[PDB]
DNA sequence: CCGACATCGCATCAGC
DNA sequence: GCTGATGCGA
DNA sequence: GTCGG
């Protein structure tokens, strides 16, 4: 449906949404805002009072009496008088940094520090995630064209295949459902060497030579499993140079690969649908295996798993490409 | 009336 | 020192 | 805040 169909009304749900992480620490709060402002940005028709939108899964009596405040006056009391408030508004502004939770916002107002300034001010009072966050908090929020995420597949599906030609690398994420941009790169990894029933240097070697061919520039965290760091393509000719990117790296089994590329293409409401029809088939699909339910609700042991439309043979659905898979 | 609401790897903190 | 808890991003 | 056992 059209933006500014009820585009109003959704981003008050989405502010308030914000608020109530970041400020309240009511993270069930937080979904629940957004799961309305989701069901209600679907809706196909403008809205004409609170009492319509209630009939919609998701939305119930207080944000029925909210919308109403709002058709009728065009501003919602408590979100104005929020947005005035110094202190609320710092704390909820400074989760914006990469690193600063709810709870580290609200220190540093406590303390005194309100703006990225007091942030810039203060840099021994940051541990490392958070610098980095700092240091690149313009770059983060921006979104990453398609054709910057094709050139840094490139640089990614060279380098690995370069350390060990038997690696097997794919950029998943909103890239591998064809997106025409993205906001960061999610990149799996497996080695016919490491499975369920059985080298940590695997995840490693890749991170260093990304590091020695320059493109990764940062790093958020690293264990056996995961890398969280940041990435940039080198820049061409005299031009301007490019945005830091987010870019995630993990090493999966071999045998709970695809289980792996299948949840972490997403979409994430194509995984809850697909966790769902799937259910009343008997299976259980987490982000590792699928496994049988299960005459009581017993799981049995971790089903075999070849490719992505194995998993859609088990659940009897046809296997759909990742283009189609926005739910 | 009252609990569930997605889930997990890693960094750092709190406590011993 | 270690172990568990907590915060964080996703 | 919403839904539902
Ligand atoms: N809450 C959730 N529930 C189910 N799957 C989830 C999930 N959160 C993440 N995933 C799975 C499904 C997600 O598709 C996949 C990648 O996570 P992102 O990179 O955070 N989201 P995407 O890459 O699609 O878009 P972009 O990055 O451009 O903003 O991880
Ligand atoms: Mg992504
Ligand atoms: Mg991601
Ligand atoms: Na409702
Ligand atoms: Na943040």
């Amino acid at each position: 449906p059209q933006e500014t169909l009820n585009g109003g009304i959704t981003d008050m749900l989405t502010e308030l949404a914000n608020f109530e992480k970041n400020v309240s620490q009511a993270i069930h709060k937080y979904n629940a805002y957004r799961k309305a402002a989701s069901v209600i940005a679907k809706y196909p028709h403008k809205i004409k009072s609170g009492a319509e939108a209630k009939k919609l899964p998701g939305v119930g009596t207080k944000i029925a009496e909210k919308i109403d405040e709002f058709l009728a006056t065009g501003k919602l009391r408590k979100l104005e008088k929020i947005r005035q408030d110094d202190t609320s508004s710092s704390i909820n502004f400074l989760t914006r940094v990469s690193g600063i939770g709810p709870s580290a916002a609200r220190k540093f107002v406590d303390e005194g520090i309100k703006t990225l300034e007091d942030l810039r001010k203060n840099e021994d009072k940051l541990n490392h995630h958070q610098r980095i966050g700092l240091k690149y908090f313009g770059d983060f929020e921006k979104r990453i064209p398609r054709e910057e995420m094709l050139q840094m597949q490139d640089i990614v599906l060279n380098e690995v295949k370069k350390v060990d030609s038997e690696y097997i690398a794919t950029v998943c994420g909103s890239f591998r459902r064809g997106a025409e941009s993205s906001g960061d790169m999610d990149v799996l990894l497996t080695h016919p060497s490491f499975t369920s029933e059985s080298q940590p240097k695997l995840l490693h070697q890749v991170v260093e030579q990304l590091q020695k061919v320059h493109f990764i520039t940062d790093t958020l965290s690293k264990g056996e499993t995961k890398f969280m760091g940041v990435c940039q393509l080198p820049s061409k000719n005299d031009e301007k140079e490019y945005p830091h990117r987010r870019i995630d790296i993990r090493l999966i089994p071999k045998d709970q690969y695809y289980c792996g590329v299948l949840y972490f293409t997403g979409s994430d409401i194509f995984n809850k649908n697909m966790r769902a029809h799937a259910l009343e088939k008997g299976f259980t699909i987490n982000e590792y295996t699928i496994r049988p339910l299960g005459v009581t609700g017993v799981a049995g042991e971790p089903l075999p798993v070849d490719s992505e439309k194995d998993i859609f043979d088990y659940i009897q659905w046809k296997y759909r490409e990742p283009k189609d898979r926005s739910e």
